[PDB]
């Protein structure tokens, strides 16, 4: 009866562990990239990790004073638009 | 008490269904990469084999002490979460 | 007149979506590429920064004087048509 | 009345504009590649901007004194048939 | 005589969808490769020009004579097997 | 009559004929790698032709002994797992 009630308890605890790293190996990666130049308009051109150069949007929470030439960034995988500005 | 064994059951069913679904998100392929940085979120940026620096998620069952700089890593061919360190 | 005015609304809702659809095709992320050379006919030779040239459509409200050899372009990822000169 | 006369106009005006920067920017592009050689059966070798060499047909309408070794063509993307000889 | 009569239609009309069938396998466009040896089980070994090695089929109706390590090849892109020898 | 029969006879013939040809040209390939090094675990650290490194499992049917750093291998397509030894 409480063998029972302890079997939910860890089978519980067992499945949010599973759920956990479900999640964790779910997440879409960012692409990191290497700012290029800002366009007068706050667009950037952004050199990607994976070759070639984009105009892409930045996040509303993106301090636009850390974008700058050289600044490692990291992109969201399918726009593209710069999600953190990286170390 | 027939509650508890319904439940039980339903719970190991569960269980089993992310036994599974964690076993694919980690099975080969994986693609090789090796890590250039760990963030203060815990985030990593990786080097994949193919090319691009990625930020990506991590197994939760990975030995945090081999996860530095220089390491090389086992990625979800998807997602490029690490799925292991390699030696 | 009664004609008139359903025309008129009908006519808005066609340029709303018109523009949406615009919008939509000029939006980022855009691919940087650099004109190559300008075709008797109008299409444009670039060369992306994914590498290969392609022959290219341009959208109408480009400004024909910077359209020129070395012009830095913005393209649309799946067509390559140009989008925009850069500076 | 006439106000409303005029609305349709300029509507209509707008709209096709509209359709037409549609029409230009997703149409597709075509793949700049160099000839490489000319096969007895009338196919042609054509080494791709993007890498790799193939063998393709040609358009009907092209004038087959053109094509010759180092020549400069345009290929239909999905296809990579000839399309044009480019200057 | 009548049963004979509608076998050979229908062995006729199978025989038609079978050759369009092949035909579109065998049709342009066809990747460039060279051939690297020739297995023992007579699975040959290309070089794509796109650059990877393959272990391919090949046609039944390729000249075995021609068909030897250095051999330059038209690859179905799909599967790579091998189509033709070319010259 | 006899003639019948005989265009029956070639038919089938012509068809089986045409049906290995679609079989060979249909045959999915092989990619090639290079055995990189061997896991504790018995996965395979194998550098494909294609560029990157993959963790890969490997055929029950294949004597591990050959399996050796340098070693080259031919790799299902999809799964990238060992499916040969090549010479």
């Amino acid at each position: 009866m409480k063998q029972l009630e302890d079997k939910v308890e860890e089978l519980l605890s067992k499945n949010y562990h599973l759920e956990n790293e479900v999640a964790r190996l779910r997440s879409p990666p960012l692409l990191v990239g290497v700012v290029s130049d800002i366009l007068e308009d706050g667009r950037v051109v952004v050199k990607s990790s994976t070759g070639p150069k984009f105009v892409v949007n930045t996040s509303q929470y993106i301090n636009e004073e850390e974008l700058k030439p050289g600044a490692r960034v990291a992109l969201n995988q399918q726009t593209l638009a710069i999600v953190n500005v990286l170390p």
